[PDB]
């Protein structure tokens, strides 16, 4: 008994603006009337262009079916789909500030430590929920987290998510080599997202190639501390990068730890030493 995915009638949806485009469809900002013509919500509208294959169809609608199973503050809400009419659409809640990685790059240094940790807490809460609903995301990265105008971060882009049974530099070593994707490999990816947030969207491992990232991780290298990063936050992301996946924290542990730090915020004032990459005398 999966949750009913609502089929939305096209007369209930208006597209107001074209805000992204790919080879397979576009993303629009729009409005959705509900229940019935009495409430209006702003929505994101993702289409699938004519000519789509069976695989594209199952991937596109399957992504909506996954979203439709969830009801969590930190998971993008599915309003519904249009599949009876073409082009087919996935209609979700509108996220005014877009993808988290690009947003942070355009807000470089403008947030407080407490705000950044609060973003991480919300992301972790959504991932904990996702994991305990028996899904692995497999593509967790700041670029797949959306931000609404209240600065709430929500996990999106479930196109590669799977019921339990991709950029190298976000993926756990056992998922790279053995295709063993689990909630524990999402935890590795979350540690990278932690580093992305605390650096305002720095590129993980900078100019290193994918082969070089694999060599470094394999040798025990880990991403160095971000600037002005709480020691507690860096130790936590370091634990997400344990080679042995059973030694990594669960999302349950991550949410609990972040809550304890936010509850006693002077805990965040102890900073990990930033390794000076240049010397000015």
């Amino acid at each position: 008994v999966l949750k009913f995915t609502t089929e939305i009638h096209p007369s209930c949806v208006t597209r107001q603006k074209v805000i992204g485009a790919g080879e397979f469809g576009e993303v629009y900002k729009g409005m959705l009337k509900t229940s019935s013509g009495k409430k209006e919500v702003p929505v994101a509208i993702k289409t699938l262009k004519a000519g789509y294959t069976e695989k594209q169809r199952v991937d596109f609608l399957g992504e909506a079916g996954i979203m439709g199973q969830f009801s969590h503050h930190n998971i993008i809400r599915l309003e519904g789909v249009i599949s009876k009419y073409k082009p087919m659409m996935i209609i979700t809640e509108y996220m005014e500030n877009g993808a988290l990685d690009k947003f942070l790059r355009e807000k470089d240094g403008e947030f407080s430590v407490l705000q950044l940790v609060g973003m991480l807490r919300g992301i972790a809460a959504g991932m904990k929920y996702l994991a305990n609903m028996n899904y692995v995301h497999r593509d967790l990265a700041a670029r797949n987290i959306l931000v609404n105008s209240n600065l709430v971060c929500k996990v999106s882009d479930f196109g590669l998510s799977r019921v339990l049974e991709i950029p190298i530099r976000w993926t756990a070593p056992e998922a790279i080599s053995y295709r063993k994707f689990t909630s524990a490999s999402d935890v590795w990816s979350f540690g990278i997202v932690m580093w992305e947030v605390m650096t305002y969207g720095e590129r993980p491992y900078w100019e290193l190639s994918n082969h070089e990232v694999m060599k470094a991780i394999n040798d025990g290298f880990r991403l160095p501390t971000p600037m002005d990063c709480p020691s507690a936050i860096y130790q936590l992301m370091m634990q997400c990068w344990q080679q042995e996946r059973a030694r990594r924290p669960k999302f349950a542990d991550i949410v609990s730890i972040l809550d304890k730090l936010i509850r006693a915020p002077d805990s965040l004032k102890t900073l990990a030493d930033f390794d000076p990459r240049v010397s000015i005398r």
